[PDB]
RNA sequence: UUGAAAAGCCAGUGGCGCGAAGCUACCGUGCGCUGGAUUAUGACUGAACGCCUCUAAGUCAGAAUCCGGGCUAGAAGCGA
């Protein structure tokens, strides 16, 4: 029924730097640089400082938006929290080897960031993963055939891993029965 | 049949054997191709709906598929 004034706020941790300029949000902190370009929404982002205590808030509206357009709101303030939370701490996401014959052999090539996996249910193929931009693999050494995928940006980490999972899966059978593959089991931050 | 020999000719290709050249057969030989976008599907982050959610914004992989490329032709189209 467009609702007049729909808006929410957010803060700003003092240790991050934040650009606001067409809906292009820069973010800045010790771990590094990232940035969004959230055209796509009909929202008025704004930068709101308090001169006296100098903190910094994020007020993203929208006006006469139904509920889908107000949708975006929490989505888009997510999406900047998940950004400060990438540049401040970072993201580290751990996927375990799951078999129950064939051991699965894992080779990270050279920059921790690529893997070739070559015994999975004893099959002859090499399958090759290339990791996205910022997102580094490594085998665990504590946790046994445990991959660990670090990175600035929440979603490069989460798709690395996910075309990880995604390049075996098993066909031709039950995959109830046979439950061999590579999975997501953790989703944290670095530090 | 030309007198004979030799050498020819007629029987519309006289008939038979071999027969080069050309043509020709899976009856012989050579060759027949790879970038993008996507369907179904499976997923990422993510609200709505403080949780959840592949979906609402955004994003990924994805086919004897489509498009391009390659091959054939080359327009009251054109260049040096
Ligand atoms: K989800």
């Amino acid at each position: 029924m467009k609702t007049i004034l729909s808006s929410e706020t957010m803060d700003i941790p003092d240790g991050v730097n934040i650009k606001v300029k067409a809906k292009q949000i820069e973010v800045e902190g010790p771990r590094g640089k990232l940035t969004r370009n959230f055209k796509h929404l009909n929202l008025d982002f704004q930068l709101i400082k308090d001169e006296e205590t100098g903190k910094k808030k994020l007020k993203i509206d929208a006006w006469f938006g139904s509920r889908k357009t107000t949708a975006a709101i929490r989505t888009a303030l997510s999406h900047v929290e998940n950004l400060i939370t990438g540049v401040t701490k970072g993201y580290r996401y751990k996927m375990r080897f799951v078999y129950a014959h064939f051991p699965i052999n894992a080779s990270i090539s050279g920059g921790n960031k690529a893997i070739e996996i070559r015994n999975f249910l004893g099959e002859k193929r090499v399958r090759k993963v290339d990791m996205l931009e910022g997102v580094t693999v490594v085998r665990s050494e504590k946790v046994k055939d445990e991959l660990v995928l670090d990175g600035n940006d929440i979603e490069l980490v989460s798709r690395s891993a996910a075309l990880i999972n995604q390049k075996c899966h098993v066909k031709n059978k039950d995959i109830r029965k046979f439950l061999d593959g590579i999975y997501v089991s953790e989703k944290g931050r670095i530090v």
